């Protein structure tokens, strides 16, 4: 099964998923002296007040927080988008290191991890039609820094000992990913595709220009999941990133200047 190991890692996806080698492939670098700003692009509009968590789950990748999508709760809307996008999952991306974790990077820099609110278009009626579509995705990433904590974020980490190997999954209710934001929301925008398998390319990239900060202690917990499940050798969740793909003839749009 693919993963992040030496044996069944990155460079060896291509081999079950050809697309790998595709001409929209995500992650990507942001060189921010060749991105362009295109005074044509609105802002976002982040519309999370009636977000509906419903549960946290390990899936061996990485972890999810799960909401409901069965209606316009929580959605995103404007920025180069056309549509409503529903929200319905979050996912996080880390190192084994402070200096690296994210899989998107900025003139090369490379942050501790990075936050993926993962949202659908609703013209395509269900999650699993959209992801056939060249616009069926649309992902806000967020880069975390180390440094203050994060107070939104303890809730996440404080539950992470009940799922801590693959499978496992615990209610979580009432959380608000409002509290994951950070103050500004210019952005840099790219079509691209899923960063794991099966690397679809339906996504319309949305990342924040300002990255969160996050405490040592909150992302040491994170290192403390394992990619194996219960009863298994245990392998610690770390490096869950793919690294930067060519962009190939690609433009990074900057909603600001
Ligand atoms: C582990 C599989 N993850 C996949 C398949 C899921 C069904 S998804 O919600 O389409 C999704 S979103 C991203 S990312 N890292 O480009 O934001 C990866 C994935
Ligand atoms: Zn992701």
């Amino acid at each position: 099964h693919w993963g992040y190991g030496k044996h069944n890692g990155p460079e060896h996806w291509h081999k079950d998923f050809p697309i790998a080698k595709g001409e929209r492939q995500s992650p990507v670098d942001i060189d921010t002296h060749t991105a362009k700003y295109d005074p044509s692009l609105k802002p976002l509009s982040v519309s999370y007040d009636q977000a509906t968590s419903l549960r946290i789950l390990n899936n061996g990748h990485a972890f999810n927080v799960e909401f409901d999508d069965s209606q316009d709760k929580a959605v995103l809307k404007g920025g180069p988008l056309d549509g409503t996008y529903r929200l319905i999952q979050f996912h996080f991306h880390w190192g084994s290191l402070d200096g690296q974790g994210s899989e998107h990077t900025v003139d090369k820099k490379k942050y501790a991890a990075e936050l993926h609110l993962v949202h659908w278009n609703t013209k395509y009626g269900d999650f699993g039609k959209a992801v056939q579509q060249p616009d069926g995705l649309a992902v806000l990433g967020i880069f975390l820094k180390v440094g203050s904590a994060k107070p939104g974020l303890q809730k996440v980490v404080d539950v992470l000992d009940s799922i801590k190997t693959k499978g496992k999954s615990a209610d979580f209710t009432n959380f608000d990913p409002r509290g994951l934001l950070p103050e500004s929301l210019d952005y840099w925008t790219y079509p691209g595709s899923l960063t794991t398998p099966p690397l679809l390319e339906c996504v319309t990239w949305i990342v924040l220009k300002e990255p969160i900060s996050v405490s040592s202690e909150q992302v040491l917990k994170f290192r403390k999941l394992n990619f194996n499940g219960e009863g298994e050798p245990e392998e610690l969740m770390v490096d869950n990133w793919r690294p930067a793909q060519p962009l190939k003839n690609r433009q990074i749009k900057a909603s600001f200047k």
